[PDB]
């Protein structure tokens, strides 16, 4: 049984197979247990209260109670706890608060912060409401913890109210914290770089502080808002994992602190860097939603828990179980150099090979002949498009293709009519030159006039044109913060920018819910759960190399479902890596994600066209298995591995893709075992007609055979009889 | 369904959850699968046949079939396979054989080599009999594989027949081999040293050859006949483990060879060192029994599989589930300096504290006043014992105590009547001085006159005296091999010694089956599964230090059940380590094994006596849980750990012992989680009366609290309600 | 091939002797011929590196290090083959693409530079090459004539080792006033800072003129600061830095 | 200064920057030091002689001297040392030998086994000749250690003579052995495969035995006769 329970001084937050048990101890909240379900909790794992030197006390005479040594669910500075704080508020001459628990309530159903992406489908949830007060400062802090009945996840966020007669300023306000008992731990994170997104990093927890953070005003290519605290020795198949994640696309921090006693704190939230928040009397602040997810089935277990929760409670219901169209995108195919004739030629060829959707990328608006101008001028270039956009769209519809369009709303070029009319709309500092990035500037979405203008322009574009799909890019990070009327307002503008973004995108996604929106940021520059609340797929990476893609897809689907993960077959030599790969391998790698194409189909041989049509035919069959099915990593592509293998199960269908990076000689063939089959099941392998029991495939596995050569791949397809 | 099946060219050997599937390929036997059960095996994991350079072929025209590259179940040298061989026979001018499969049979029930310890309780087994022949050499090799219906174990051994007209000579004949597919593996072994027995070693499998072996004529203190080939990343709780073990107490070898292609061979058997075996026409040779055991539940899983199989099919039925008596042994207590008065005083005190059995150790026979003489003179020293042995025994019986006696049958002192009468009975080389060890020599048990004499002397001792328990020591290794009439007979004498031992001990254990026999070899010098077929417990180590014992008991119960593992509370400062430990800790450590006492109870304070009586009271209660119950390692004592914790479950009883080696300060208390409880079960902790659900104990665990100081311990006792 | 089916003795003991006697017979044979024809350069071989040991190298002053003539597969092979044995012994030939063992295309520049870390030869059908490939080979031959003493007679310093985890290989040779460094990268990388490659065993105060840019660097700079190693996009690229001490 | 020196019961084999110092202890040869040059060696790193359980003795009354525990330069089986042996000879009904040191000589210049490849340019070398005998078996074992003045290398090999009236059979005869003191070590070897020759392998030394070997009648693609 699940939901929230209040029993004497214990609070139980109970999701499926995951409990958070909190004790009220004279106004202080103690984390008693976070993990597998325990009813009638007694306190076997209670902290032993002793005098720890230099760990101080709320009263003079009791040296054994210290907030330096108690496990907690939020952190303050200045009351004796010296671990990193997660709430810190300036008021009067101090930034000491002392929030004490005063009252708990339980809500049922939908619940979340205003103006920030939060879980949906909440009919079967309950929320613990822990109301804390600092009576001297006259502030309220309210903590929310939400159960899910169908997932091992709890969601959290807080609300800070200013009930005093003066302005106060928030300096730190994380969305989730947990004090875990001394033990050996490892952490997994997703880091990497542009064209290397979501690189899986694993390391030992060491004394001191480890963090990942973004100060770029987007979550960034190089860090994802995720941190997995794992049992020492965790594998794909076994061990305890706790994943903490943030539904936020701005500046964030995740940290792990191992303190002097070997205790471990973890927390995630809005980055303290580039953040302060002014509250006038009666005003309040709500933090983004954090998630804590648990598995005892290792890294595959946490992948599955995380993917499920995202699919059911974050990704838009309209798309979360909807097969996504196989597209063509002209970007790598033509860059900015195209016109109506080329587009329709490309469309004709896409149609021949059975592609479903045609995406017109950058270069259709203003005078956007290169990447040095025109951002901000969302006006159709009718000369380039050889007529109205309406006219191009009908042309595309008549050819049997859905129609998609690229936007980059959050940006403005110096050389643009927009910048000529409103230079003050750029993020900038009075009396400092611009910092440039891809020769463009960032619109100040903290300015409500900017948001209203973008709502208006885009509403107009989407209502007046039959567009089936939007690709929403964002191609630089935020510099030169100085648009406030005061320092505090500038310190607010990065979070306000985010609120403006979320207002903009929630409005458009809602008022045009039939359109499939794909998020983008030079590929994977902002691929987080904040964006995925509104954009059910994401351009995972500008790196379209089949081999470079292996670690990228490993990371990109680690916590997020495969359905979200854009992947396109592109030309050779590849434009990022300078590499020749087999067209078969580019096909098979892209088919481990959400398939599209991004090369000039008009310039391909008859043979290459035929191959692509065969791939499109294959994926139409494989699409439900890949997009709707359960993913199992069999061999991980990392720094030391020469291989990648991923399996998908979906009812009676089981597919396995295998790739080898470098050619090898006088090396015994890999044995590749499948996962999660019926031992007694009978599995017929498509290529040889042979029937194998699930036991054989799982316990003996496949001898994987390849010719000589680099970047070869193969796929095994199984039907359960 | 389990047993043996022959289906076309496949042989299935099916134990509970473990299958060996063998293919006959034109007379060559191929290992197709060893692992979890597979029915209707098709060959997903078949070796891919290609031309491997320098891997040669039985025929001229087929370069793709090579015994260098096929996975096999026995190894020959000279047919193109260059991996280490496990059968090698000299005949005529060569030691090339080419054994080819000719015929298979299936046996039911009891089956094993003559004169060597083998499994019992075999009603529900079936044996695959694979009959091979070298027609040119006129030799037969017969392989046996036995299923068990109640254990994930298969047993093997072979028989070599000389069907030719000339003498032939066996050079290598292992008991089990397996070729495993290229993959990442680790190996676990039990090594260590005298007073450091069975140290658990874990390492990576690397190209080349790793081995453990004994050339000491006993298995030895420093290596156990065991080798666990593990899945990379195996833990206590998860991963595949294959344990290969040998039922043999002589010279053995276990090896792992990773060859040029990354393939891995493992094998166990009689050491080739110090071994050759002459076969006259019509003569045959049978190897000792090897075992292969499997788990997919990690190292605890393989501990359990191995312990179960030993308990049910190796250890004598008479004792395998019988609570063992709590004993006193006078060895550390008095050494050689004792007499009737001292013995009965010790007995009185043992009785007061509730000890059940009194063991008279070394020094009662011949003129054994020190360790420099008298071995071989098994004559009661009636002066020292103050009358007949019969008289001492009645005295001990009348005091309520069972009676036990120390023997060392396999040894002879230079200064002894035996040596004076028969100097040629010693293992020795004509014209070389003796090599001495503890100033004693080894009897040549390959001489049938030696065996007949020891049968006679000991039968006489056991029939004429009411002895309840024997402790059978063996205190040196074998040097100076030279008693043969030819070189070949000397090369035979180490295995013949073993056959003589097994003849001797099987005879006595059988003809006196009411007596509990404890094996010994300066503690753990010969603690293997050969000895444990006859001796249901073993003096695990001369190291009776409570702390030094931690890693020793870890190793000693790794594959063998706790019931076998002798452990005695001894005096402080400890005689081996020079260390003071709490009497509580010596008690609790010894109670993780088969409890006895070995200190001068007459010299203890009133307080220490009281404590011992309380420990004896406690263990009477804990004995079934420890000796009959299921063992779970919670914290392993190794080189880097400051801790040890072991749990035992037995029906409604759950106990956990925790020891800390070094005192620590400003270090958070350990959280200790229990295993294998009912989540919903209610567990009442004896010390505080508190009731905890199994979920809490398993998922939250116990905060472990201790004072300041070294070598402290505690025990938590739980009753399931 | 390797030796199977031991059974030529008149007794078991003589068969047990025949493998060592085989060796004694080999050594008698090869010492005789190498001695009676000492002007001839003998190269030992055994499907490449099947018998590359110090017994053979007493008589055969070079050895075909490997049948694998792939430029990239050669990296770990040359690492091992010159680990204890001098570079002069280590046969290495520029071969055709796609490579016959690995099935791989590599730049002719890389096949040249990898083979020039050993004892250079060629092993491809020169009659079937383009005019351009011929020209390149003539340039490589010209280069190696210059580099030969440095490589064969000079002192070798491993700077980056090609192993299972490394994406790189770099080897330096010093010979009097000459210092060369070869660098190879196996897989193309993106958004990865350039490697810093430091040289070894120079004079701190020495002045080293880099051939490609004419710049003069003190030995201290080359050893303690090192070279930013720059490459285009692509797999199996290589470069060589050549230094003259002034 | 380099070459060979005999000073009381110590033998010094001195190459450039590498010394092998051997002690004759009542016929038994002990490895005292192998490493950087030491003159006037005293024995700071001598084995401490104690009773090790199950390590046996040449005489009845001295439990502290054992060939199981002494560091040596050649290994026999059956005299109490249980480490892998490097000389093992069958004669009569046994393969127990007990070779004892009887005499040392020093050679200068060219020197090597007949019919096997050996060092050249040996003008500036000296060879320690350690003559051992098993008087019961009537066998001689002679160990040679050669200095080089221009290299930190010592070369070794042995000669076994049958001085008895019967056929004898050599079962093991390695060319070099060394007992090194307990410490943490790693080993490097060159292994690999055809088309992957001489793959550098590095690993930790662990309790038990590690080996590389060829049984192919050639040294082989997959292992080189080297161990670091
Ligand atoms: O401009 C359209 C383009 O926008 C995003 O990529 C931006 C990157 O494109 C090129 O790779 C360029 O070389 C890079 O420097 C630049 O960051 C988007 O992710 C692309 O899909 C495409 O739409
Ligand atoms: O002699 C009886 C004794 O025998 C075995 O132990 C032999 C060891 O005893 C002492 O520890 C001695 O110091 C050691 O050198 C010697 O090896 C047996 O294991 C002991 O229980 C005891 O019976
Ligand atoms: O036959 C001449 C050839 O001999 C040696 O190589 C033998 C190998 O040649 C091919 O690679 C063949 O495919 C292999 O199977 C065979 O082992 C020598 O090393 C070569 O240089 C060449 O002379």
């Amino acid at each position: 049984h699940m939901g929230v329970r209040i029993e004497n001084n214990l609070f139980y937050v109970e999701s499926k197979n995951l409990s958070l048990i909190i004790e009220n101890r004279n106004g202080y909240l103690l984390l008693k247990h976070l993990g597998k379900t325990i009813k009638n909790y007694k306190g076997s794992n209670s902290v032993y209260e002793r005098d720890h030197a230099f760990s101080g006390n709320p009263t003079a005479t009791n040296r054994t109670f210290s907030l330096d040594t108690q496990r907690q669910i939020f952190g303050q500075h200045g009351l004796g706890d010296f671990r990193k704080p997660t709430i810190q508020v300036q008021h009067s001459v101090t930034e000491v608060t002392d929030f004490r628990f005063v009252e708990a309530k339980i809500l049922k159903g939908q619940n979340g912060p205003q103006g920030l992406p939060s879980p949906h489908s909440m009919d079967d949830t309950e929320t613990l409401v822990l109301m804390l007060e600092d009576s001297k400062a006259q502030l309220s802090l309210t903590l929310y913890y939400t159960t899910f009945n169908n997932d091992a996840t709890i969601a959290s966020y807080s609300k800070l109210d200013n009930n005093s007669n003066q302005e106060v300023v928030i300096h730190k306000d994380f969305s989730f914290m947990a004090d875990f008992p001394a033990a050996d731990y490892e952490i997994v994170t997703l880091q990497g770089a542009y064209a290397r997104e979501k690189t899986v990093r694993r390391q030992q927890v060491e004394q001191g502080i480890f963090s990942i953070s973004s100060n770029r005003g987007a979550s960034g290519h190089a860090q994802t808002p995720a941190l997995l605290l794992c049992e020492q020795g965790v594998t794909e198949d076994a061990g305890n994992v706790f994943a903490i994640q943030l539904m936020y696309s701005g500046n964030f921090e995740a940290f792990v602190q191992k303190n002097q006693l070997n205790e471990v704190r973890v927390a995630i939230g809005i980055n303290p860097e580039n953040f302060s928040w002014k509250l006038a009397p009666e005003e309040y602040f709500e933090t983004p939603v954090a998630l804590v997810t648990h598995s005892d089935q290792g890294l595959t277990g946490i992948s599955h828990e995380s993917q499920n929760f995202v699919l059911k409670h974050i990704m838009l219901s309209e798309f979360s179980k909807k097969e996504r169209p196989i597209l063509i995108n002209n970007w790598e195919a033509t860059y900015f150099d195209f016109q109506r004739e080329k587009l329709l030629e490309l469309a004709d060829e896409a149609k021949k090979v059975g592609i479903e959707l045609f995406v017109l990328d950058d270069g259709w608006f203003g005078n956007r002949f290169d990447d040095n101008r025109a951002l901000g001028d969302w006006v159709v270039n009718e000369e380039k498009l050889g007529g109205s956009l309406e006219s191009l769209i009908s042309a595309i519809h008549e050819r049997g293709l859905q129609f998609g369009l690229w936007l980059e709303p959050e940006m403005i070029s110096v050389d643009s009519d927009l910048y000529r009319q409103h230079p003050d709309w750029a993020i900038q500092v009075p009396g400092y030159e611009h910092t440039y990035s891809r020769n463009q500037l960032v619109l100040n979405l903290a300015n409500p006039q900017v948001v209203e203008y973008l709502k208006s322009v885009l509403d107009q574009l989407l209502f007046y044109h039959d567009i089936d799909y939007i690709k929403w890019n964002m191609n630089r990070n935020i510099t030169k913060l100085g648009n406030g009327l005061t320092y505090l307002e500038t310190q607010m503008q990065s979070h306000q920018y985010m609120l403006g973004l979320y207002e903009l995108v929630s409005y458009l996604t809602e008022k045009h819910s039939h359109i499939l929106f794909e998020s983008c940021s030079g590929g994977g520059g902002r691929n987080d759960l904040g964006m995925m609340r509104y954009f059910p797929q994401v351009w995972a990476s500008d790196n379209t190399d089949a081999i470079a893609r292996l670690p990228i897809q490993y990371g990109s689907s680690y916590l997020y479902p495969t359905i979200s993960m854009g992947a396109h077959v592109s030309a050779v030599p590849n434009h990022q890596m300078g590499r020749m790969t087999p067209l078969e391998t580019r096909g098979l790698v892209a088919m481990m994600g959400n398939l599209g194409y991004e090369l000039d189909l008009t310039n391909l041989s008859d043979e290459e066209k035929a191959t692509i049509a065969n791939q499109v035919n294959l994926y139409k069959e494989l699409r439900p298995v890949v997009q709707l099915g359960q993913q199992y990593r069999l061999i991980n592509p990392d720094t030391v591995s020469n291989e990648a293998a991923v399996q998908f199960n979906y009812g009676n269908q089981t597919i396995v893709t295998y790739v080898r990076v470098l050619s090898v000689v006088e090396t015994m063939e890999t044995t590749l075992k499948l996962k999660d089959l019926d031992e007694e099941g009978l599995y017929k392998l498509q290529e040889n007609g042979e029937v194998y029991s699930g036991a054989e495939l799982m316990y003996a596995g496949l001898t994987v055979i390849l010719s000589q050569g680099d970047f070869l791949s193969r796929q095994y397809i199984f039907r359960k009889l």
